[PDB]
């Protein structure tokens, strides 16, 4: 059951003008535009806002007393209501922000749901339809359908009824006076939203509980709903779109094969109408922008995930990069630590863009996150941002004010992505081509029969369906025609810095109060492990360390290595020892088939990667110090001074000139320092 | 680790040219008219004979002992250029076989003496490149067929041995090259007709792929029954399915039944046939359409789906002739009309040379299934005109009597119009939204001048089916009951996941006819004369769920006696019914209430409840009053004159097995409790 402040909820009625649709809003400029034709003059602003409340024939009165006797009152109303329906229709039905999100969640707990509208049941089914949130309501509830509409009860005590509920089990949602008084009346749990007109103290008086706007009703609602759990591999996306936009600044590998997943699985509930992605890359612009969508491969599962709801733009587009910093609500930074300098114009001309623009998507705080893969990679964007901002704005205040108003959250990614290349990508697009020819072949309407359809509308349907028929039977054939552009591995989690409101309910995030704990883990079980391996690769003679993987001695060492990490990590992080476990497996699955994966720039800077407090030394000195064993560990250090001296030309003197002054850094006893320097230097020997 | 024959199985390697794809047959032709406009002289066929599975660097020395670059290049334009035209052959089962191996967790891989550029180009195509780790071309190996290097290469890749991998082929060379890698070898007929040799090679044979899916299914496990939003299966199989009938069951129901199907591969085309033009113009338009749960607010796309007319004979003989299962979702009106229908079907399917059809009759009736039997057999020996041919196909197909549990409606044609108006005014409005490929990232410009025109058609065909992203077609407003309950006998009925096998399937129609059916139409017409037109709101109501409840009480007493082993399952199988009634708010009460006087029929889902109870001396009471209603909904509601209605009613009283004496009685306090109705 659903609780909301400690009352058991069963039921859901809603009212459709004002407190789900903006259509109060809409009728405000049609009749200042239908004034502006008829009389000449517009409807003051202040006469509109006077009139909400009031019945049609006393608005009547107050346009003559202001207007002239001879007003035509009811031409200017008709032609106006002609002008809601007609940007209805084509443009779709003003809906109010936050409400399908709400909706989702009232339905997902189980809440059999109406509509109390004071409107006709022809027109209100329509408006339903054309919003697209008539499959959320078991009943609707109508005026035309009730003896005593609002402010009596009869119309909620009805809905109620229709729905197997009494009042008091059902949530109320109303805006006006006279619904408010007909909710209360009725016994229900009244929530009273405004519209336009702020409330008089009467109406927040009967009031259970009061919201400025549909969205503060539902941060309030998400204290009594589930964040839900973590998805698994082949689960569906929400089919219910939020009116949110999200933002993939750098349409790479990581952006397009994983965090298109996290923004697309969103909060289980909702996800984001359109996900923009930049790149400079013309070819896989043009082509995602072409079918409308894309697919990721998981080579294992043999499962094509399809992201719908994508819009690829350049990232040397000005007007489209400022466009993403405007309108996103989350954006997603995943470009090369090369690119951070140049890139971070881009972003100053966003976030500027964001301070000066008067939109209420800009309005709200902006969450960032960092997927780069090293460490301190939030002050070197930070860093870089800072002397941008200042080279555009000149003005220390504005430049410090944007860094504190948006989240920047530190990431730690281990999902493995393979961008697919271009000459592959004009092979598929030439193969599918071929397909749409071929489809295009056999496409070169009758509606017969009385049906229970009058002869005007059965010839209308006829032009529906044909001119339907022309336009989407080329696109029939993408039921089964999947666009592949990244083969990705089958690692879910993204671990994220805990402050952003935003993140709190998105069900793929794992929110820490501190990143340093994972990217230890992410260095020493994960980084320190795939180096150590590579090295092993390299000197056995491999060129990827997916062929090296078929050597046995190369899988029983990479088996070996990653359980003397994990069992050492387990006594000093004793509170991510199942995060371990999952990351140990997801590491050994990928690394299987990573044909693309070459060895060389895995076993880069092996000295540095050799450091006392790094993927290795560290390792030994925690399993040397809890008494474990760290012979596989040590095998590890031998193999990235061979690989040093070998391939990259460096000096046995200064291998060992390095490693003493790393072994006297560990916290280990002057007895224990000697005995693993005398063990390694003969290991390096033989190799 | 899949278990094949007592055998640890761990990959699986395959062959391409004649295991996977019939491209040995072709290649057999442009290489012979490749040689006519060359060199003059075609190639015989011994030389082609043992050109099978074996390298184009390998054939061309083959070539100068008999006696290539020039003919083969031609030969290969001619090859990838049919491919282009009518598609990759794809081998029946091979979709099938590769997905039951891919989800038993089996490294698959592809070994063939066929170049990279070429194999890759039909692996795209077929689109069957996603199912293996590894290929193998004869590119990269040194010694190519009938040398086990291209074998063991594909075996080392994988990272496993040869011995632990299946390997797939249909050359003799090939085989060879299977064998000496000491693996698993498999041989599927192509060409050559297996030698002796051969045979002995080779540790399975079989005469097609669809041989080996069959003795593969046998260990592969049969998955359980789908929850309510589970994806359909992505790969889709050659087989055809058919719906005759595109109803509430057939469209609403049926089709999600297919789609799941075994849960490894999903029919090719669905087939559904109506005499409602707008649906069948509607969903063709579209090419999908969706199924809407209102419970969880769910809907259900179904896809792959073509929409025939009924008249229509040869689309219905194209439904009969291709459908490996046909489902018949008709009302038991149109049965004695369609029967002439299914009859030239099956007939089609006899004449022609293909498996035996798996016949599902959906039909609320006792001894539904007889009444399909008896039609179809009046109307094939009509047109036959022989009962040997006809005995033959009543006994070749399986005949399956079925259950059918879940409520659905279909959308009125108002209601359809509504939709295609609202949703018309979009499109409109998207076509005046929509109102150049630079920089050469490791292209020629001639690539990228091609790639411009291919994404510029593509958006120009795609654009305007943009807005389908979002923009389903509602059809269909159904329950979330998913298992439907078959007889036993067909061998694909085991493999579906939504369908549950079971025996007595008359004991639980019996049981569906009066607990659910009979109790269902009763409280609809007391519904339909109190003013509700939705069966989810009527329940609201404290008169009409206690009715229901009264005549579940009386029904379940009567049953109790005519199966007393069936007595312990009523109390659950009566509560399971109001569980779907209470919430059936988009169920209609007139679809329910729909042909009062059928319903009111002597061995129907009213009388024959009434007439069990006076035998045994029960209370019947709220049964009277519901079979009062029924007549009062007829002549109220659907008006078919009290002069007609009485005379039914005297006319099943009389067919009922009661005394004169007891006939006399019902007769006389029905027809007082109907007056006081109108009174
Ligand atoms: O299909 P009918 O007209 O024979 O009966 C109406 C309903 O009882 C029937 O459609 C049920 O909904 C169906 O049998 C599922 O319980
Ligand atoms: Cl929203
Ligand atoms: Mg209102
Ligand atoms: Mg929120
Ligand atoms: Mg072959």
């Amino acid at each position: 059951v659903l609780i909301f402040h400690g009352k058991p909820v069963h039921g859901a009625i809603f009212d459709m003008d004002g407190t789900m649709f903006d259509t109060e809003r809409l009728r405000f400029q049609t009749l200042q535009q239908a004034s502006q034709e008829l009389i000449g003059q517009e409807f003051s602003h202040e006469y509109l806002m006077q009139c909400l409340g009031l019945s049609a024939t006393t608005a009547e009165k107050l346009a003559q007393r202001l207007y002239g006797v001879d007003v035509p009152y009811k031409e200017i109303r008709k032609r106006a209501d002609e002008m809601e329906l007609e940007h209805i229709r084509k443009h779709g039905v003003p809906i109010k922000k936050g409400l399908v999100q709400v909706l989702e969640r009232l339905r997902k707990s189980g809440l059999r749901m109406a509509v109390a509208t004071s409107s006709r049941r022809a027109i209100a089914e329509e408006y339903l339809i054309n919003a697209n949130v008539y499959k959320f309501f078991d009943v609707i509830t109508c005026g035309d359908e009730v003896e005593q509409g609002k402010p009596h009860p009869e119309i909620f005590l009805k809905a109620a009824s229709q729905l197997h509920l009494d009042a008091n089990q059902c949530l109320m949602f109303e805006d006006s006076e006279n619904g408010l008084t007909s909710a209360h009346t009725s016994k229900g749990l009244t929530i009273l939203l405004k519209d336009i007109k702020e409330p008089n103290d009467e109406m927040l008086e009967k009031a259970h509980f009061y919201y400025d706007q549909m969205y503060d009703f539902l941060t309030d609602l998400d204290q009594f709903i589930p964040v839900m759990d973590m998805p698994e591999m082949q689960e569906p996306f929400p089919q219910s779109l939020n009116q949110l936009t999200v933002g993939i600044h750098g349409f790479g590998a990581i952006g397009g094969g994983y965090i298109a997943q996290i923004l697309s699985h969103w909060d289980g509930y909702t996800k984001p109408k359109r996900i923009i992605a930049s790149t400079r890359n013309s070819l896989f612009r043009e082509a995602v922008n072409a079918f409308g969508t894309y697919s990721i491969r998981y080579g294992q599962f043999s499962y094509d995930e399809r992201i719908e709801n994508m819009s690829i733009v350049d990232s040397d587009n000005e007007q489209q990069m400022l466009e993403m910093y405007t309108h996103s609500s989350l954006i997603a930074l995943c470009l090369p630590e090369q690119a951070i300098e140049s890139e971070s114009k881009i972003i100053a001309k966003g976030l500027y863009a964001r301070f000066n623009s008067q939109l209420e998507t800009c309005i709200e705080p902006l969450t960032f996150l960092i997927i780069l893969a090293k460490v301190g990679a939030k002050y070197l964007v930070m860093k870089h941002l800072k002397e941008a901002l200042l080279e555009l704005t000149n003005d220390e205040d504005v430049t410090e004010h944007i860094l504190k108003e948006h989240y920047f959250c530190d990431t730690v990614v281990n999902r493995m992505v393979s961008k697919l290349s271009n000459q592959n990508l004009y092979r598929q697009l030439r193969i599918k081509h071929n397909f749409l020819e071929q489809h295009l072949e056999d496409v070169e309407i009758e509606i017969e029969d009385c049906n229970k359809l009058t002869p005007d509308q059965l010839n209308q349907a006829s032009i529906y369906v044909d001119n339907m028929r022309r336009n989407f039977q080329p696109g029939h054939i993408l039921q089964s025609m999947d666009l592949i552009l990244f083969h990705s591995e089958t690692d879910m989690p993204i671990y994220v810095e805990k402050g952003s409101p935003l993140l709190e309910k998105l069900r793929q995030v794992v929110l820490v109060d501190q990143i340093t704990d994972i990217q230890l883990i992410k260095n020493r079980l994960w980084n320190g492990v795939h180096a150590m391996l590579a090295w092993y690769a390299s000197l056995m003679g491999y060129e990827s360390i997916g062929v090296a993987m078929g050597d046995h001695l190369v899988k029983a060492f990479a088996e070996n290595l990653i359980a003397e990490v994990k069992q050492g990590l387990a006594i000093v992080l004793p509170n991510y020892a199942k995060d371990l476990d999952r990351m140990s497996q997801s590491f050994l699955d990928s690394c299987e088939y990573a044909f693309k994966d070459p060895c060389q720039r895995v076993a880069r800077d092996p000295l540095r990667k050799l450091n006392h407090n790094e993927r290795v030394m560290a390792s030994i000195a925690v399993n040397i110090r809890h008494d474990l064993p760290y012979k596989n560990l040590l095998k590890g250090a031998a193999l990235g001074y061979a690989y040093a001296i070998q391939f990259l030309e460096i000096e046995e003197t200064k291998a060992v000139e390095h490693l003493q002054q790393q072994i006297q850094n560990l916290d280990l006893s002057t007895a224990q320092r000697r005995q693993l320097e005398a063990e390694l230097v003969q290991l390096i020997q033989y190799l």
